[PDB]
């Protein structure tokens, strides 16, 4: 075959890979602390997202959307524009169970938070 794997490998990998578990260990272990971490040259994006598919990286919108820096307020659209279509992917909670820990837990968030705060500012809003 040109791509085949057993359930444990297939599902666990799919669920994990798609869900937060796979991405959790892969990105965590690969990246090493998601809160902190910034790369220069890149497709502008791809990785470090709340269970969102790596999409939305436009050609001409980079500045418009990537206005997060100055007009940091405007980016509010980036979420107010197409989100109403993703804001239905909530059931992912059950899958995104891990979303539960950081929700009903959260540790490697408050800490990096005090730095993030410094490393960026916090001058932002999130829901
Ligand atoms: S950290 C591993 C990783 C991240 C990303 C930039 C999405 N990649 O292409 C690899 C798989 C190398
Ligand atoms: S990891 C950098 C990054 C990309 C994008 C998905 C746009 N983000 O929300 C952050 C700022 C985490
Ligand atoms: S589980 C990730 C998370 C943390 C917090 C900031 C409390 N949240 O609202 C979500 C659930 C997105």
């Amino acid at each position: 075959m040109s791509d085949f794997d057993t359930e444990r490998v297939s599902r666990a990998v799919a669920a994990a890979l798609v869900g937060p578990g796979g991405v959790a260990l892969v990105v965590k272990v690969c990246a090493g602390l998601p809160g902190v971490i910034h790369t220069p040259a890149r497709r502008g994006f791809f990785r470090c997202n709340p269970e969102r598919i790596q999409i939305g990286d436009w050609r001409y919108e980079v500045a418009h959307d990537g206005r997060l820096l100055a007009a940091h307020m405007v980016n509010g659209i980036v979420i107010a524009e197409d989100a109403l279509i993703a804001e239905a992917v909530g059931p992912h909670l059950a899958r995104a169970l891990g979303q539960i820990v950081c929700r009903y837990g959260a540790t490697v968030i408050p800490n990096i938070n005090a730095a993030i705060e410094v490393l960026g500012t916090g001058t932002d809003y999130r829901f």
